[PDB]
Formats: C-alpha cells, structure tokens, sequence
C-alpha cells in the first residue's frame, strides 16, 4: 500500500512495449492506450538498424492506474502487434 505519491514514482509510470512488429509506428502504441488513457510522450526504440530484436517500444503515461490497464492488454494485435504484460517496473522498492 502506498500512503503518499513520489516525484520519482512519476518517472515510472512508463510502459513497456515488447513483442512488436519490425515496422510499426511509435503512434501505433500511443493510440492503442489512448482510447482508454493518456500519453505524456513516446520514447520508442528507433527499430531500423535491421539486425537487433525490431520489436520493442517504451511509452510514457501520464497516470499510474494506466500500468495496470497496460497489463490487461496483452492479447489485443493491432495489425499483429500484441503487447507483453511487462510494464516498466524497476528492481527497487522503497
């Protein structure tokens, strides 16, 4: 249980976007959020390089209940992009 929020509790509200097409867009992500969330930027992995996983992205929430929504995404594909459940967590706790 929390009882207060942190600055720092902020910066994690990032989620993490794995499983994706070699050729999506970083839009693709903040659209498939947007329709239940809200977006504070999208920090996709620049996927060209054509040779490293071509399947990975980092969203920014604006809200920490919408990790959770993130989560409960997993199987949606839009055009076959699916989602991986793995948020944005850290190895840290207090």
């Amino acid at each position: 249980g929390h009882m207060n929020l942190t600055p720092e509790e902020r910066d994690a509200r990032t989620v993490f976007c794995m499983q994706l097409a070699a050729r999506i867009r970083p839009r693709d992500l903040e659209e498939f959020f947007s329709t239940v969330g809200k977006v504070r930027d999208v920090r996709m992995i620049s996927d060209r390089n054509s040779r490293r996983s071509k399947g990975i992205a980092y969203v920014e929430f604006v809200d920490v209940s919408s990790v959770p929504l993130a989560i409960g995404l997993t199987g949606q594909r839009v055009l076959g992009v699916p989602i991986i459940v793995q948020a944005s967590q850290a190895e840290k706790n207090r």
